[PDB]
């Protein structure tokens, strides 16, 4: 409260790790389907259903022009591309077993850099 605050958790490696995380959710062989924005132009159904696309390369632009406040921020986005996936491609296609593999792959190297 006013004037009472719990000891201060050292944020300052923050940018730098979140941006190391996502360079290895880049790399992964995985990664494909979320490299790019979807193409609301030639996607039937996705502008209508998703109403907040999310991906690898907005969320690189995001992080490198100072628009995450906090790494709670970040990690939301990433979650946001994965439940997305999930919205939009069943579970047993190439896709979705991306989704899957990706989320898992993000949520270890989260807990592993932060918790």
């Amino acid at each position: 409260s006013m004037s009472v605050k719990k000891p201060k958790r050292d944020d300052s490696k923050d940018l730098a790790l979140c941006s190391m995380i996502l360079t290895e959710m880049e790399t992964h062989e995985d990664a494909w389907p979320f490299l790019l924005p979807v193409n609301l132009k030639l996607v039937p159904g996705y502008k209508k259903v998703i109403k907040k696309p999310m991906d690898f390369s907005t969320i690189r632009e995001k992080l490198s022009s100072g628009q995450y406040p906090n790494l709670e921020t970040f990690a939301l986005d990433v979650r946001l591309v994965f439940d997305n996936c999930e919205t939009f491609n069943e579970d047993d296609s190439d896709i979705g077993r991306a989704g899957h593999n990706m989320r898992k792959y993000f949520e270890k190297k989260w807990t592993d850099t932060f918790k």
